[PDB]
């Protein structure tokens, strides 16, 4: 299973990182090792965000 949802806003300026809003459905692709980040796909594209931002959906 890899479906999640936001949990906040998060938007970054560097290259590379997914911006995503609260509430937003979202499926994870690849995690860092140490777990902190999530590599994530939505209809706006393919980023990074951080782990602590999503949660699991069934």
């Amino acid at each position: 299973p890899n479906l999640f949802v936001a949990l906040y806003d998060f938007e970054s300026r560097t290259e590379n990182t997914l911006s995503i809003t609260k509430g937003e459905k979202l499926r994870v692709l690849n995690n860092t090792e140490n777990g902190e980040w999530c590599e994530a796909q939505t209809k706006n594209g393919q980023g990074w965000v951080p782990s602590n931002y999503i949660t699991p959906v069934n």
